[PDB]
DNA sequence: GTCGG
DNA sequence: GCTGATGCGA
DNA sequence: CCGACGTCGCATCAGC
Protein backbone atom coordinates (compact mmCIF):
# COMPACT_ATOMS: atom_id res chain seq x y z
CA UNK A 1 0.00 0.00 0.00
CA UNK A 2 3.15 2.31 0.80
CA UNK A 3 2.88 3.18 -2.92
CA UNK A 4 -0.16 1.95 -3.89
CA UNK A 5 -0.68 5.44 -6.13
CA UNK A 6 2.18 5.00 -8.46
CA UNK A 7 1.85 1.10 -8.77
CA UNK A 8 -1.54 1.47 -9.41
CA UNK A 9 -1.04 4.20 -12.16
CA UNK A 10 1.65 1.70 -13.72
CA UNK A 11 -0.79 -1.07 -13.76
CA UNK A 12 -3.32 0.64 -15.46
CA UNK A 13 -1.14 2.09 -18.04
CA UNK A 14 0.54 -1.52 -18.62
CA UNK A 15 -3.04 -2.52 -19.26
CA UNK A 16 -3.60 0.20 -22.08
CA UNK A 17 -0.37 -0.82 -23.50
CA UNK A 18 -1.56 -4.53 -23.61
CA UNK A 19 -5.25 -4.08 -24.21
CA UNK A 20 -5.36 -1.07 -26.75
CA UNK A 21 -2.02 -0.35 -28.25
CA UNK A 22 -0.78 -4.20 -28.30
CA UNK A 23 2.76 -3.59 -27.59
CA UNK A 24 3.53 -6.55 -25.25
CA UNK A 25 6.72 -5.58 -24.10
CA UNK A 26 5.48 -1.83 -23.06
CA UNK A 27 2.66 -3.62 -21.03
CA UNK A 28 6.13 -5.89 -19.28
CA UNK A 29 8.07 -2.26 -18.81
CA UNK A 30 5.67 -0.66 -17.01
CA UNK A 31 4.58 -4.09 -14.90
CA UNK A 32 8.30 -3.96 -14.07
CA UNK A 33 8.45 -0.69 -13.01
CA UNK A 34 5.60 -1.40 -10.59
CA UNK A 35 6.77 -4.54 -9.21
CA UNK A 36 10.41 -2.87 -7.88
CA UNK A 37 8.44 0.19 -6.79
CA UNK A 38 6.27 -1.99 -4.88
CA UNK A 39 9.30 -3.68 -3.39
CA UNK A 40 10.98 -0.21 -2.37
CA UNK A 41 10.78 -0.09 1.51
CA UNK A 42 10.78 3.90 1.39
CA UNK A 43 8.17 6.44 0.57
CA UNK A 44 8.27 7.98 -3.11
CA UNK A 45 8.95 12.03 -2.48
CA UNK A 46 10.34 12.02 -6.29
CA UNK A 47 10.28 11.08 -9.56
CA UNK A 48 14.62 10.94 -9.32
CA UNK A 49 14.36 9.27 -6.45
CA UNK A 50 11.82 6.26 -8.45
CA UNK A 51 14.78 6.50 -11.53
CA UNK A 52 17.39 5.08 -9.22
CA UNK A 53 15.24 1.82 -9.22
CA UNK A 54 16.07 -0.88 -12.95
CA UNK A 55 13.08 -1.06 -14.39
CA UNK A 56 11.87 3.13 -13.97
CA UNK A 57 13.43 4.70 -16.78
CA UNK A 58 12.77 8.76 -17.96
CA UNK A 59 9.69 8.44 -19.13
CA UNK A 60 7.97 6.69 -16.32
CA UNK A 61 10.08 9.10 -13.64
CA UNK A 62 8.19 12.15 -15.35
CA UNK A 63 5.15 10.08 -15.09
CA UNK A 64 5.79 9.67 -11.54
CA UNK A 65 6.60 13.87 -11.03
CA UNK A 66 3.08 14.86 -12.54
CA UNK A 67 1.27 11.88 -10.18
CA UNK A 68 3.34 13.23 -7.04
CA UNK A 69 2.63 16.94 -8.31
CA UNK A 70 -1.50 16.68 -9.62
CA UNK A 71 -2.81 13.54 -7.99
CA UNK A 72 -3.18 12.31 -11.35
CA UNK A 73 -2.44 11.37 -14.68
CA UNK A 74 -2.76 13.30 -17.93
CA UNK A 75 -2.29 10.50 -20.06
CA UNK A 76 -4.96 8.08 -18.34
CA UNK A 77 -7.80 10.55 -18.36
CA UNK A 78 -7.44 10.59 -22.22
CA UNK A 79 -7.20 6.96 -22.07
CA UNK A 80 -10.60 6.87 -19.85
CA UNK A 81 -12.81 9.58 -21.88
CA UNK A 82 -11.72 7.91 -24.88
CA UNK A 83 -14.36 5.98 -26.37
CA UNK A 84 -12.36 3.51 -28.34
CA UNK A 85 -9.34 2.67 -25.72
CA UNK A 86 -11.98 2.98 -22.92
CA UNK A 87 -14.32 0.19 -24.48
CA UNK A 88 -11.77 -2.00 -25.97
CA UNK A 89 -10.47 -2.14 -21.92
CA UNK A 90 -13.78 -2.81 -20.70
CA UNK A 91 -14.31 -5.72 -23.35
CA UNK A 92 -10.58 -7.35 -22.48
CA UNK A 93 -12.08 -8.14 -19.26
CA UNK A 94 -13.93 -10.76 -20.63
CA UNK A 95 -12.42 -14.21 -20.41
CA UNK A 96 -11.56 -15.11 -24.06
CA UNK A 97 -11.80 -11.62 -25.42
CA UNK A 98 -8.26 -9.85 -25.87
CA UNK A 99 -6.66 -6.97 -27.63
CA UNK A 100 -7.76 -8.28 -30.76
CA UNK A 101 -10.75 -9.69 -30.99
CA UNK A 102 -11.97 -6.59 -28.30
CA UNK A 103 -10.73 -4.27 -30.93
CA UNK A 104 -12.68 -5.92 -33.78
CA UNK A 105 -15.78 -5.88 -31.82
CA UNK A 106 -15.56 -2.32 -31.07
CA UNK A 107 -14.80 -1.34 -34.58
CA UNK A 108 -18.09 -2.76 -35.15
CA UNK A 109 -20.15 -1.23 -32.67
CA UNK A 110 -20.00 -4.35 -29.84
CA UNK A 111 -18.92 -2.56 -26.64
CA UNK A 112 -20.47 -3.06 -23.89
CA UNK A 113 -21.91 -6.30 -21.99
CA UNK A 114 -25.04 -5.92 -23.29
CA UNK A 115 -23.83 -5.73 -26.63
CA UNK A 116 -22.04 -9.40 -26.31
CA UNK A 117 -25.84 -10.90 -25.27
CA UNK A 118 -27.01 -9.25 -28.38
CA UNK A 119 -24.70 -10.96 -30.50
CA UNK A 120 -23.74 -14.27 -28.67
CA UNK A 121 -23.32 -15.55 -32.34
CA UNK A 122 -19.94 -14.12 -32.58
CA UNK A 123 -18.10 -15.30 -29.75
CA UNK A 124 -16.21 -18.85 -29.12
CA UNK A 125 -17.39 -21.49 -26.93
CA UNK A 126 -14.67 -19.85 -24.49
CA UNK A 127 -15.79 -16.20 -24.87
CA UNK A 128 -19.45 -17.32 -24.22
CA UNK A 129 -18.34 -18.96 -20.75
CA UNK A 130 -16.29 -15.54 -19.96
CA UNK A 131 -19.88 -13.57 -20.77
CA UNK A 132 -21.82 -16.08 -18.98
CA UNK A 133 -19.76 -15.91 -15.81
CA UNK A 134 -18.43 -12.39 -16.18
CA UNK A 135 -19.45 -11.02 -12.63
CA UNK A 136 -18.16 -14.52 -10.90
CA UNK A 137 -14.74 -14.86 -12.41
CA UNK A 138 -13.97 -10.96 -11.34
CA UNK A 139 -14.96 -12.28 -7.63
CA UNK A 140 -12.03 -12.97 -5.03
CA UNK A 141 -11.64 -16.86 -4.21
CA UNK A 142 -11.15 -16.24 -0.16
CA UNK A 143 -8.47 -18.97 1.06
CA UNK A 144 -11.37 -20.24 3.21
CA UNK A 145 -13.53 -21.31 -0.02
CA UNK A 146 -10.08 -22.32 -1.62
CA UNK A 147 -9.17 -24.71 1.07
CA UNK A 148 -12.72 -26.14 0.44
CA UNK A 149 -12.06 -26.37 -3.24
CA UNK A 150 -8.55 -28.13 -2.32
CA UNK A 151 -10.28 -30.41 -0.05
CA UNK A 152 -12.87 -31.74 -2.71
CA UNK A 153 -10.14 -31.83 -5.38
CA UNK A 154 -7.64 -34.26 -3.78
CA UNK A 155 -10.25 -36.52 -2.22
CA UNK A 156 -11.75 -36.96 -5.94
CA UNK A 157 -8.11 -37.63 -7.13
CA UNK A 158 -7.42 -40.30 -4.41
CA UNK A 159 -10.98 -41.51 -5.81
CA UNK A 160 -9.60 -42.04 -9.20
CA UNK A 161 -5.68 -43.22 -7.74
CA UNK A 162 -4.42 -43.16 -4.64
CA UNK A 163 -1.24 -42.82 -6.54
CA UNK A 164 -2.18 -39.36 -7.54
CA UNK A 165 -0.68 -36.66 -5.90
CA UNK A 166 -2.27 -33.08 -6.46
CA UNK A 167 -0.43 -29.53 -5.08
CA UNK A 168 -2.62 -26.59 -5.42
CA UNK A 169 -0.14 -24.23 -6.65
CA UNK A 170 -0.26 -20.30 -7.62
CA UNK A 171 -1.13 -17.86 -5.00
CA UNK A 172 -2.90 -20.25 -2.80
CA UNK A 173 0.64 -21.38 -2.72
CA UNK A 174 2.51 -18.19 -1.75
CA UNK A 175 -0.02 -17.92 1.28
CA UNK A 176 -2.48 -15.53 -0.10
CA UNK A 177 -5.49 -14.42 1.82
CA UNK A 178 -7.96 -15.05 -1.34
CA UNK A 179 -7.06 -16.18 -5.24
CA UNK A 180 -8.19 -14.98 -8.07
CA UNK A 181 -8.18 -18.93 -9.39
CA UNK A 182 -7.37 -22.58 -8.26
CA UNK A 183 -4.70 -23.83 -9.73
CA UNK A 184 -4.21 -27.75 -9.54
CA UNK A 185 -0.77 -29.09 -10.07
CA UNK A 186 -1.54 -33.09 -10.69
CA UNK A 187 1.00 -35.54 -10.92
CA UNK A 188 1.23 -39.63 -11.49
CA UNK A 189 3.62 -42.59 -11.46
CA UNK A 190 2.75 -43.83 -14.66
CA UNK A 191 3.36 -40.63 -16.64
CA UNK A 192 7.06 -39.45 -16.37
CA UNK A 193 9.31 -37.56 -19.29
CA UNK A 194 10.26 -40.81 -20.70
CA UNK A 195 6.62 -42.57 -20.19
CA UNK A 196 -6.27 -39.96 -20.48
CA UNK A 197 -4.62 -39.36 -16.75
CA UNK A 198 -6.50 -35.64 -17.39
CA UNK A 199 -9.14 -37.25 -18.57
CA UNK A 200 -10.25 -38.91 -15.73
CA UNK A 201 -9.67 -36.33 -13.26
CA UNK A 202 -11.63 -34.02 -15.03
CA UNK A 203 -14.85 -36.60 -15.63
CA UNK A 204 -14.62 -37.74 -12.01
CA UNK A 205 -15.04 -33.78 -10.95
CA UNK A 206 -17.34 -33.21 -13.68
CA UNK A 207 -19.50 -36.42 -12.05
CA UNK A 208 -20.05 -34.57 -8.30
CA UNK A 209 -20.35 -32.02 -10.34
CA UNK A 210 -17.20 -29.35 -9.21
CA UNK A 211 -16.58 -28.95 -12.65
CA UNK A 212 -19.42 -27.00 -14.66
CA UNK A 213 -17.81 -25.91 -17.51
CA UNK A 214 -14.54 -26.20 -20.13
CA UNK A 215 -13.12 -23.39 -21.45
CA UNK A 216 -10.15 -25.81 -22.96
CA UNK A 217 -8.76 -29.33 -22.97
CA UNK A 218 -5.72 -31.43 -23.85
CA UNK A 219 -4.12 -33.93 -22.26
CA UNK A 220 -1.60 -31.95 -20.26
CA UNK A 221 -3.85 -29.02 -19.23
CA UNK A 222 -7.35 -28.34 -18.12
CA UNK A 223 -8.85 -24.99 -17.96
CA UNK A 224 -12.59 -24.81 -17.13
CA UNK A 225 -14.62 -23.69 -14.39
CA UNK A 226 -15.62 -25.08 -10.88
CA UNK A 227 -17.97 -24.33 -8.03
CA UNK A 228 -18.58 -25.74 -4.49
CA UNK A 229 -21.96 -26.53 -3.19
CA UNK A 230 -24.03 -24.84 -1.14
CA UNK A 231 -26.85 -25.34 1.39
CA UNK A 232 -29.71 -27.06 -0.47
CA UNK A 233 -31.54 -23.69 0.04
CA UNK A 234 -25.39 -20.27 -4.61
CA UNK A 235 -21.51 -19.86 -4.21
CA UNK A 236 -20.11 -17.97 -7.29
CA UNK A 237 -18.46 -19.82 -10.18
CA UNK A 238 -14.60 -20.21 -10.51
CA UNK A 239 -12.08 -20.59 -12.65
CA UNK A 240 -9.47 -23.62 -12.08
CA UNK A 241 -6.74 -24.88 -14.47
CA UNK A 242 -5.40 -28.36 -14.16
CA UNK A 243 -1.67 -29.18 -15.34
CA UNK A 244 -0.66 -32.66 -15.57
CA UNK A 245 3.07 -33.05 -14.93
CA UNK A 246 5.30 -35.61 -15.60
CA UNK A 247 6.35 -37.16 -12.08
CA UNK A 248 10.15 -36.82 -12.93
CA UNK A 249 9.80 -32.62 -12.97
CA UNK A 250 7.51 -32.14 -10.42
CA UNK A 251 10.01 -29.28 -9.20
CA UNK A 252 10.21 -27.50 -11.85
CA UNK A 253 6.42 -27.89 -12.82
CA UNK A 254 5.43 -26.70 -9.14
CA UNK A 255 8.46 -23.57 -9.52
CA UNK A 256 6.39 -22.44 -12.23
CA UNK A 257 3.16 -22.95 -10.95
CA UNK A 258 3.38 -21.33 -8.33
CA UNK A 259 5.05 -18.33 -9.70
CA UNK A 260 4.15 -15.08 -9.47
CA UNK A 261 4.43 -14.56 -13.01
CA UNK A 262 6.93 -12.03 -12.44
CA UNK A 263 9.05 -14.13 -9.87
CA UNK A 264 9.25 -16.54 -13.07
CA UNK A 265 10.12 -13.66 -15.20
CA UNK A 266 12.77 -12.38 -13.02
CA UNK A 267 14.00 -15.87 -12.40
CA UNK A 268 14.46 -16.86 -15.98
CA UNK A 269 15.84 -14.15 -16.60
CA UNK A 270 18.14 -13.89 -14.06
CA UNK A 271 19.08 -18.08 -14.73
CA UNK A 272 19.76 -17.07 -18.74
CA UNK A 273 22.53 -14.79 -17.22
CA UNK A 274 23.87 -17.79 -15.21
CA UNK A 275 23.44 -20.08 -18.57
CA UNK A 276 20.51 -21.90 -17.62
CA UNK A 277 16.79 -22.27 -19.29
CA UNK A 278 13.93 -22.21 -16.97
CA UNK A 279 10.65 -23.79 -17.96
CA UNK A 280 7.73 -25.36 -16.37
CA UNK A 281 9.49 -28.68 -17.34
CA UNK A 282 13.32 -28.81 -16.87
CA UNK A 283 16.16 -26.59 -16.04
CA UNK A 284 18.50 -26.45 -19.15
CA UNK A 285 22.71 -25.45 -19.59
CA UNK A 286 23.55 -22.63 -21.56
CA UNK A 287 21.65 -25.35 -24.72
CA UNK A 288 21.04 -27.66 -23.37
CA UNK A 289 20.63 -30.79 -20.94
CA UNK A 290 17.93 -31.60 -18.23
CA UNK A 291 20.01 -30.95 -14.68
CA UNK A 292 18.83 -33.34 -11.87
CA UNK A 293 16.26 -31.51 -9.97
CA UNK A 294 15.19 -33.37 -6.83
CA UNK A 295 13.56 -30.03 -4.81
CA UNK A 296 12.40 -26.36 -5.61
CA UNK A 297 15.65 -25.49 -3.51
CA UNK A 298 17.76 -27.18 -5.86
CA UNK A 299 16.79 -24.99 -8.62
CA UNK A 300 17.37 -21.84 -6.63
CA UNK A 301 21.05 -23.72 -5.73
CA UNK A 302 22.17 -23.33 -9.44
CA UNK A 303 21.60 -19.75 -10.43
CA UNK A 304 22.31 -18.26 -7.03
CA UNK A 305 19.38 -17.69 -5.36
CA UNK A 306 19.16 -17.58 -1.89
CA UNK A 307 15.95 -19.38 -1.53
CA UNK A 308 12.66 -17.76 -1.15
CA UNK A 309 9.47 -19.32 0.43
CA UNK A 310 6.52 -19.41 -1.60
CA UNK A 311 4.67 -16.68 0.66
CA UNK A 312 8.29 -14.55 -0.71
CA UNK A 313 7.71 -15.01 -4.54
CA UNK A 314 4.65 -12.57 -5.46
CA UNK A 315 6.34 -10.27 -7.31
C1' DG B 1 9.84 1.71 -21.97
C1' DT B 2 14.07 0.44 -20.15
C1' DC B 3 18.89 -0.71 -20.10
C1' DG B 4 23.12 -3.26 -21.11
C1' DG B 5 26.24 -3.62 -24.83
C1' DG C 1 -11.80 -30.90 -44.99
C1' DC C 2 -6.89 -29.56 -43.45
C1' DT C 3 -3.56 -26.61 -41.04
C1' DG C 4 -0.28 -22.94 -39.74
C1' DA C 5 -0.37 -18.40 -37.36
C1' DT C 6 -2.80 -16.00 -34.67
C1' DG C 7 -5.00 -15.45 -30.53
C1' DC C 8 -5.66 -15.98 -25.58
C1' DG C 9 -4.02 -17.33 -21.04
C1' DA C 10 -1.25 -20.25 -17.35
C1' DC D 1 22.40 5.16 -29.68
C1' DC D 2 19.74 0.36 -30.74
C1' DG D 3 16.86 -3.65 -30.07
C1' DA D 4 16.01 -7.90 -26.75
C1' DC D 5 13.08 -8.31 -23.13
C1' DG D 6 10.25 -15.93 -20.07
C1' DT D 7 8.27 -20.03 -21.79
C1' DC D 8 4.98 -22.69 -22.39
C1' DG D 9 -0.82 -25.41 -24.17
C1' DC D 10 -5.10 -25.41 -26.48
C1' DA D 11 -8.72 -23.45 -29.83
C1' DT D 12 -9.99 -20.99 -33.74
C1' DC D 13 -10.37 -19.71 -38.63
C1' DA D 14 -8.05 -17.67 -42.90
C1' DG D 15 -6.70 -19.38 -46.83
C1' DC D 16 -6.50 -22.90 -49.50
N1 LIG E 1 2.08 -14.66 -17.69
C1 LIG E 1 2.17 -15.74 -16.76
C2 LIG E 1 1.06 -16.09 -15.95
C3 LIG E 1 1.06 -17.12 -15.03
N2 LIG E 1 2.22 -17.88 -14.86
C4 LIG E 1 2.28 -18.96 -13.88
C5 LIG E 1 2.74 -18.41 -12.55
C6 LIG E 1 1.43 -18.46 -11.80
O1 LIG E 1 1.63 -18.67 -10.46
C7 LIG E 1 0.66 -19.56 -12.40
C8 LIG E 1 -0.82 -19.32 -12.26
O2 LIG E 1 -1.12 -18.13 -12.91
P1 LIG E 1 -2.55 -17.51 -12.74
O3 LIG E 1 -3.03 -17.13 -14.18
O4 LIG E 1 -3.57 -18.55 -12.16
C9 LIG E 1 -2.22 -16.03 -11.73
F1 LIG E 1 -1.10 -15.53 -12.23
F2 LIG E 1 -3.22 -15.13 -11.76
P2 LIG E 1 -1.78 -16.49 -10.02
O5 LIG E 1 -0.24 -16.32 -9.87
O6 LIG E 1 -2.14 -17.98 -9.76
O7 LIG E 1 -2.49 -15.53 -9.02
P3 LIG E 1 -4.04 -15.50 -9.02
O8 LIG E 1 -4.60 -16.49 -9.99
O9 LIG E 1 -4.68 -15.83 -7.70
O10 LIG E 1 -4.70 -14.21 -9.41
O11 LIG E 1 1.05 -19.60 -13.73
C10 LIG E 1 3.35 -17.57 -15.62
O12 LIG E 1 4.48 -18.32 -15.44
N3 LIG E 1 3.33 -16.49 -16.59
MN1 LIG F 1 17.30 3.16 1.43
MN1 LIG G 1 -4.03 -18.53 -10.17
MN1 LIG H 1 -4.83 -20.01 -13.09
MN1 LIG I 1 17.17 -34.42 -2.55
MN1 LIG J 1 -2.19 -26.75 -36.09
MN1 LIG K 1 14.07 1.50 -30.12
MN1 LIG L 1 -14.20 -20.66 -44.29
NA1 LIG M 1 -9.99 -11.20 -21.72
NA1 LIG N 1 22.50 2.44 -20.48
Amino acid sequence: TLNGGITDMLTELANFEKNVSQAIHKYNAYRKAASVIAKYPHKIKSGAEAKKLPGVGTKIAEKIDEFLATGKLRKLEKIRQDDTSSSINFLTRVSGIGPSAARKFVDEGIKTLEDLRKNEDKLNHHQRIGLKYFGDFEKRIPREEMLQMQDIVLNEVKKVDSEYIATVCGSFRRGAESSGDMDVLLTHPSFTSESKLLHQVVEQLQKVHFITDTLSKGETKFMGVCQLPSKNDEYPHRRIDIRLIPKDQYYCGVLYFTGSDIFNKNMKAHALEKGFTINEYTIRPLAGEPLPVDSEKDIFDYIQWKYREPKDRSE
